[PDB]
């Protein structure tokens, strides 16, 4: 065992990367629902009013360098 | 120290298992929410309108499979 | 190597508090759109009707735990 850690380590890490791809893949989702439920909102009212547009650009980009990173913590 | 390492690699592996859990329930209610509100939009509207629904069915299953993976993980 | 492997998991360990720093970070964007927005809807209706509110304060309260419980997983 070093050889069973690193294993365990790896596999671990595979399994972090595809937590954050997912998590990035939902937010943006999350903000194309949003904000188009918000355009439509906005239209309907002008047929206060103060509604927000989601924008998570820094986010997802962050999360896409997360997974980035993960990738070079991997043993060979 | 092989011990101390594979201690704290559990014990990282318990914080990365409750991080996505966590994520995975936020996702729920996230989706809940903006659908249970479209819906209300719609409603409202017919008393264009394009609202659109948040299914996040693969995200949310995935999430579940990330934490089942990194169980697999742990070093007795 | 056992110090490449400390080190890799000490890289790793940075790329996942980052992660879900980020995602906590989302999640509040999501809370206050999704609420704006659900609150908009209710002042456009009163001049069904159920919308629904977002709140993530365990969600997002975990995710910061779940930062800090890391942290604790370094290696000198």
């Amino acid at each position: 065992n070093q050889k069973l850690i690193a294993n365990k380590f790896n596999q671990a890490l595979g399994a972090m990367q595809t937590g954050f791809t997912t998590t990035n893949e939902a937010f943006q989702k999350v903000q194309d629902a949003v904000n188009n439920n918000a355009q439509a909102l906005s239209k309907l009212a002008s047929e206060q009013i103060n509604t927000t547009l989601l924008d998570l650009t820094y986010e997802m980009l962050s999360l896409q360098q997360v997974v980035k990173a993960l990738n070079e913590s991997y043993i060979d």
